[PDB]
């Protein structure tokens, strides 16, 4: 009859039939790979109803592979494994460095599926790129806590009596072709103190324009009168404000 | 042939010893009375004669003042100070004692009143100064009370620094002049232990000495995580340099 029957069992596939038993002349019924399988390139997933209610014939078409490559943030697939999904066992693709990473020669970067259906086990094969030398700032401090390669951070500080002007952190980021400091090195400024007081009765000694951490202004009373008290004061830097160490002296008569 | 009482002379008092009839050739010598003193070439006995007469006497105390009162800024000069008459209108002269200098502007000079008193007093000797302190570097100078012959000066070293020699001085006299007791002390820079080391770990920019507030920066090697402080700092407990804590660890991972 112009009619064939159930189409062919094949193993690991099941056909979608669409709600019916008996199919007519040149109907053509695909098959879909079943849960935990993928279907072989370059073969047929289909029969068709011939002549004498009989159907093509159709060989087994599916496995068995790999999941997708996991993604990796130091290296990217190469084509054209990058495109692909089927991965049977004993299939090996290959990885190229992301920015901004770079080869490590010693190292393959080449993964194999396993029996498992696993891929094989990772390695560092494309390493974090490095930043240039973080060099130095005058009178302040770099802090370089983890290395200075792709991701990361160094802060900035300023030594006592000097203040810091400018970024106080900087992390390396990838810059185009490579990786670069986000931030470009700050300044240490030196901290002043406010002009030192003046005393009735008395003057001080060769005063100058700028007082720095730890420099000190010293007094003299005029003739007749008597001091009383400390015959200098210095310059304290706490908080990056300057402050004079303490009063001024005094200058009493007569 | 003994003589009676002597002569009456006027401010002055004769010896007797209780006696009122004397034999010839007696000699009676009278005391000035309160306020008076004898004056210098002057007779002030009498003697019993023959013919039961006395010798003549004349007046000889003068109004008088006192030694002048003692000074501690000046001495009187000669030959004012081996003398005890003084009638009204002497002036003597002083010279300063040590330490003390003379005030240009002012007399030396002091006078007997007519009330029998010495003129009023002034400062013509003052206290001499010592030389101006000076200065210590990374210390202080407190003069809480000028720098006059009998002063006292203190020192103290900033935070940071120890002080080294004297912590005090005094304005004295010495010989010519007045100097201070003690020379100036040194205020030197006070370092911390060289910092420690940690396992794998270093020193980021390791420095040769370490100072009050300078602090010392860790960083654990590739593979180890940081537990504790970053950074310490050079502390004082004094007079001695100290770390502010211990030093972070890194653990391997």
């Amino acid at each position: 009859m112009q009619d064939c029957g159930l189409p062919p069992d094949v193993p690991n596939a099941q056909p979608a039939l669409e709600g019916r038993t008996s199919f007519p002349e040149d109907t053509v019924i695909t098959y879909k790979c079943e849960e935990s399988f993928v279907k072989i390139p370059g073969e047929k997933d289909s029969v068709i109803c011939l002549k004498g209610s009989q159907w093509s014939d159709i060989e087994e078409f599916c496995n068995r592979s790999c999941e997708v490559p996991t993604r990796l943030n130091s290296a990217s697939l190469k084509q054209p494994y990058i495109t692909q999904n089927y991965f049977p066992v004993g299939t090996v693709v290959e990885y190229e460095c992301r920015p901004g990473y770079r080869r490590e020669p010693s190292l393959s970067p080449k993964l194999t599926c396993l029996q498992n259906l696993k891929w094989s086990t990772a390695v560092e094969f494309c390493k974090k790129k490095s930043c240039p030398n973080p060099g130095e700032i005058r009178n302040g401090q770099i802090d370089v806590p983890g290395g200075i390669l792709f991701g990361a951070t160094i802060s900035f500080s300023c030594n006592t009596g000097y203040k810091l002007f400018g970024s106080t952190s900087s992390f390396c980021l990838i810059s185009g072709s490579s990786v670069q400091w986000s931030d470009p090195l700050p300044e240490c400024r030196e901290i002043y103190c406010p002009a030192p007081p003046q005393i009735d009765n008395g003057i001080i000694q060769g005063e100058r324009d700028h007082y720095g951490y730890r420099q000190s202004v010293t007094y003299a009373c005029n003739k007749g009168f008597t001091m009383i008290g400390e015959h200098s004061i210095y310059c304290t830097v706490n908080n990056d404000e300057g402050e004079w160490s303490g009063p001024p002296p005094e200058c009493r008569g007569c």
